[PDB]
């Protein structure tokens, strides 16, 4: 297609335009005293969000150019999105606020390669000092803050994040899903369990929970998939007359095999159980190896030189007990060579360090919890669908910065720790002038979140920005109890991580942004 | 697509002409003097219908904006329909109240996510207040109560669901489909029966009511599908020389299986039915069970290890009587081990407990009630089938309004009880000021009901609501004597779970909908 | 009703009280008090009262049973 060619100030105001018109969209929303934006669907019903990377994936503009500004600082919403999940709109707070400022200095008549230069100074310094007022979030009181204030204060969602990393540890999952009824509700699975339900419906030994129970049971692992009872009966019958029962993870049990070992439990022949092997593919061997160590057991591997036949009591898996429905198996404390539990795990630990991607990491932590720690799901209630999504999203956003936190420690909320960095810059100059204008440019907009956070509430931002200037360390407003105070001591906690993360991506692409001096693309 | 957004007051307002237009359409039919909607159809005749819902889904709006208003509180209405199927205008009414107060407070410059906290608190105390008011509606005059004032003062349908439940008992079911005549018409089914006609048609033993009607008969329930007389021929014979005659519930009986068992009736030689399996898939033998229970007698399960052919007739059941026509077969009083009867009904009634969705739901309390107490039909009559969709569906309405007010009770209708409970929160606040007046917010809304009932019947609301204001407990308005009273007296009762799941699911959305601050949606 | 709308009020609610008495009890839309109007120096002369009313009757009757009308063109 034919296109349209913008140069300089013409092209730079169209690209404001649309900086401007998402940077609006999605400021609303922050804070305590923020507001929510609705987002439409040619789906069904419209979404009620304050997710500040939400509302900016939606904006898209029909002036070309204009569009081209906002999907650039979309970008910045995006990313931090990616990186902490939370801290959305405050980035693209900042970045709407370098830009302005940026582009100002662009018609002052600065060359701009410099004034990035500059603003990219400021933010290393930045960071180093950010670096240095983070202090470590490791107590439950802390981490329920952090929570706390990424789910717009409720003290509810803190809590119960706060109790979940308590209990599945610091190795253990931690996953948010649709709640049955109106209230929040926290689940701990005890030891290990996969998504796994019983291949024999007619094989319950307790009606009650529709549910068998094996008591202090052999396992026996089967790498490939059972059909024929023949490969059975030199271990079914080494466990017949051993009187313990038998669970069996194979890939797969059907056939005469599966019928056969119905009619030998129905009778008090053998107690037998068949589920079929957790996962897929190369994950399912890996996997099936997992319960093996847990229970002390060799993989019976068709694939490495094995027969099914072969097996003796020697090379079965053994338990406490296990707890198998229509859905899930459980395996309740399996004898497991304690030594070589953590062993398995150090060294499934250093496979997520290696891990690829993001799917490879995934899976693994999955996996480690499992054989480690627990697993924990949070229930989030809602009366309708529409409070639902919301109100799960803020508590995945908050389970988010939590994690956060955990590894990268907490600065004062309110955007008071950006505005005590920028003060500790003060001093910071460039190689020229240009450059000291780009680096003063930056400071300026660490001032932007705290100037919002109080636009939001209805009152003066450069009357609260002043008086909290004035102050020292954690002083900062509390835009909630609009009284000034000590950030940390009331509990307005950001994770280090996100406020970091904002600074960063926000400086990122406002720095190149204001450096525009032609834009192309399709003509109207 | 490019977007429009839009901002502030201005999104406020298309949001809020969105809200009207709907609740208006929806509006009209609140109450005994409600009025009807006609809803058109590409398909065929235009729908006539009083029913909130029904009008509610049919609402969508040219403005983009207006529409994801209208789209918003089309929730309220539709959730409190997958709630307890009733209520829904009273919640669309209530929304739009809480919807417009709230607004309205936002324009005058409060904090809307306080208006939000206040009017949900209201509300948590409003739901504590309504089951406090509540008395539990148990006798068959107060359950016709409820139905009747359910099917818009209908004194029949009342009366006809009143004497459903009384003969179904409380786990039995009631379903309601098209009549034949103009009259309604209640089905009583005694026992258990199944949808399931003869295989051979050829062996109707009754030529008067087309009908099999075979005296106290052995029955073999076979989970395989049979084909061949083989397999029968040891059993067929034992029953042979036992006199009593035999019906046989496959999953199939076909070739000359079928064939030859004709001929060996037809003779005199042994007396045998054959009807297919009741169901399909996992089912089927979930169901053939059921009957082996009442009956006392052994599922042949091809599948775990069992022949056919060495059943004897020790694995029979057996009945008093078992009638089968062209379109079902019933058995009348089998032998069933009293106590072995009510313990499968008591694990299946729990099955329903565990049981994860809607569906799985249904069909469980479908077998309960075959196993349990009785299964009935309402017909609905009608001249017309304008008439016969709405009056159906009123009938549906208030099945569904009993259901309700059995489980939790019921309380002063024409919107008193919320009249009342808002006078009884007169003195609840909030942590600040805004959150004191989105409490009244919400106190104020609960007006809406009994002011929108008085306005359909064309008299002053504020003239009724203040003189049912000055009264006491259940005192109230029949709009339809136009006289004030005791509501419970005067039989104007509503399900609690209904008048509070309008309350719920209103306030659930309404909260949300006046936090909006920014509309992102297509270009026209 | 239109007095007590210009004033701010609910028009149905004072109508239905006034019209709850007898003689000469009404609303002093001033005051906001109800009570006997000639007594509170809320009157109109008779007159007045019927004069408008009649008035009013006429020219409405006269619109009700006009079938024509004849003006120019615009
Ligand atoms: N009580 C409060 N007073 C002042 N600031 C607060 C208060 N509660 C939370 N905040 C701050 O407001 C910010 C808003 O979070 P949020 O609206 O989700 O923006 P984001 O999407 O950028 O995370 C957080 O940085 C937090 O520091
Ligand atoms: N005689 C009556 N006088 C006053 N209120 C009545 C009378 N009959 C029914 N009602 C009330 O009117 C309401 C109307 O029910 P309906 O029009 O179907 O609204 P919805 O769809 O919200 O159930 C019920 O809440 C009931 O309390
Ligand atoms: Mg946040
Ligand atoms: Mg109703």
């Amino acid at each position: 297609a034919a296109k349209d060619v913008k140069f300089g100030n013409d092209a730079r105001v169209k690209m404001l335009r649309g900086v401007n018109v998402l940077a609006d969209a999605v400021k609303v929303t922050l804070g305590p005293k923020g507001r929510n934006v609705v987002l439409d669907k040619s789906f069904g019903a419209p979404t009620i969000t304050k997710d500040g990377v939400s509302v900016a994936r939606e904006i898209e503009l029909e002036d070309k150019f204009e569009n081209m500004g906002a999907q650039m600082v979309k970008e910045v919403a995006s990313k931090a999105n990616d990186a902490a999940g939370d801290g959305t709109t405050t980035a693209t707070v900042l970045a709407q606020a370098i830009i302005t400022e940026g582009l100002k200095a662009v018609a002052a008549g600065m060359n701009p390669m410099d004034l990035k230069r500059g603003i990219d100074k400021a933010v290393t310094a930045a960071v180093e000092e950010l670096k240095a007022l983070s202090v470590p979030c490791s107590d439950s009181k802390a981490i329920a803050q952090v929570g706390t204030i990424s789910a717009n204060s409720d003290e509810t969602v803190g809590k119960l994040i706060a109790e979940a990393m308590d209990k599945v540890g610091k190795e253990g999952v931690i996953t948010v899903e649709d709640g049955t009824g109106l209230q929040d509700e926290l689940d701990v699975v005890e030891g290990m369990q996969f998504d796994r339900g019983y291949l024999s419906p007619y094989f319950i030994n307790k009606p009650e929970t529709g549910a068998v129970e094996l008591e202090s049971p052999f396992i026996l692992l089967a790498d490939k998939k059972i059909s024929n009872i023949r490969e059975m009966l030199p271990v079914l019958e080494a466990v017949a007359k051993a009187g313990k029962p038998l669970l069996i993870i194979a890939e797969d049990v059907e056939g005469e095999a599966l019928a056969t070992l119905v009619v030998n439990t129905m009778r008090g022949i053998v107690k037998v159980a068949a589920v079929k092997a957790p996962g897929f593919g190369d994950r399912r061997k890996a996997m099936l190896q997992d319960i093996a160590t847990l229970t002390g057991g060799t993989v019976i591997s068709e694939e490495i030189g094995m027969e099914l036949e072969k097996a003796t009591l020697e090379d079965l898996g053994q338990a406490k007990r296990v707890v198998i429905n229509k859905d899930t198996t459980t395996i309740i404390d399996g004898v497991g060579e304690e030594a070589a539990i953590q062993g398995r795990v150090a060294q499934i630990r250093q496979q997520i360090e290696e891990a690829t991607s993001d799917y490879d990491r995934e899976k693994l932590q999955e996996r480690v919890a499992k054989l480690a720690g627990g697993v924990a799901v949070i229930k989030v209630g809602a009366a309708t669908e529409v409070e639902m999504k919301e109100k799960k999203a803020r508590v995945e956003d908050a389970l988010h910065a939590t994690r956060a936190a955990v590894e990268e420690g907490v600065v004062a909320g309110g955007g008071v720790a950006l505005i005590r960095v920028a003060s500790k810059l003060a001093d910071l100059r460039g190689q020229n002038e240009d450059q000291n204008v780009g680096i003063k440019v930056a400071l300026r907009a660490m001032e932007a979140p705290l100037r919002q956070i109080v636009l939001n509430c209805g009152e003066e931002p450069s009357v609260v920005a002043n008086t909290v200037k004035g102050g020292d360390g954690n002083y900062g407003y509390n835009a909630a109890t609009e009284e000034y105070g000590n950030m940390i001591d009331m509990g307005i906690l950001d994770p280090t991580k996100v406020t970091r993360s904002a600074l960063q991506y926000a400086a990122s692409v406002a720095g190149l942004m204001i450096t525009t001096e032609c834009m192309v693309t399709d003509l109207p």
